[PDB]
């Protein structure tokens, strides 16, 4: 439920807003925001909306890193 | 002052950091600085925002304090604006 | 011009260890160039190393395994290398 | 507080140079004084075992790196850095 990527945020001005008001859903919501590589935590609601996510998280930043996929990660970053 | 920065003790309300892009923010106002300081998800964070217009600054600050009424700001001491910027 | 190793550490909590590690892991002409946490809830750090004897990369492996097991070589993994350096 | 806190945080210059830190265990810090914090212009806290040890290390401190800031005198700077 709670689903993590590693991210290089564009320099373009409001990409944060961007990516809030865009890239993620309204019940959505970010659990984390680390530190231009970024570190972030998305919770989902339900499990079916996280494809589509990944979809949209490509489009932001076709150089996105899936966390959970690898558990060496996984270990070191959550 | 074009860009400002603040301290605030993020809300465990869901959704704060949309909260904070779409209400305490302006649609023509960035951030240019998340840097937590504290350790845990939970944490203190610096941030920095930039303003279309300075006319703006008073009104933000008073969205900044309904955000988080202990919040910081940081340009208006010379000690934290070294220190930490 | 020069090399430098970088490694993962879960940094055992204890006071004094990283006195441990700069004289008992390091060697006198060996040197850190890099100190970086990646988590906390303080676990797990970011030690780049430069050795003037590549010779002795095969001890201090040694000695870091001994200073925390779960050591991880960030140097041999491409993935690890890119995102971390 | 007088000799009783034996917890004590300060925010240094460190030097790029290198064997900064080997320096900074060996010679700033002595032998019965722990160190319990190091995080990035650097946040260090050391535990000492005796206060009157205290002298000392700032003294010490203070040579390593005159920018130095003892940050346990200021509350705010303790609050929101600790």
């Amino acid at each position: 439920m709670k689903h993590y990527f590693i991210l290089n945020f564009p320099q373009r001005p409001g990409a944060l807003r961007e990516f809030v008001n865009d890239v993620l859903g309204p019940q959505d919501d970010i659990t984390k925001f680390e530190y231009g590589t970024v570190i972030i935590g998305i919770q989902l609601k339900d499990h079916d909306d996280l494809i589509q996510l990944k979809q949209r998280v490509n489009h932001f930043d076709p150089s996105n890193i899936y966390i959970n996929e690898n558990k060496m990660l996984y270990s070191l970053l959550i």
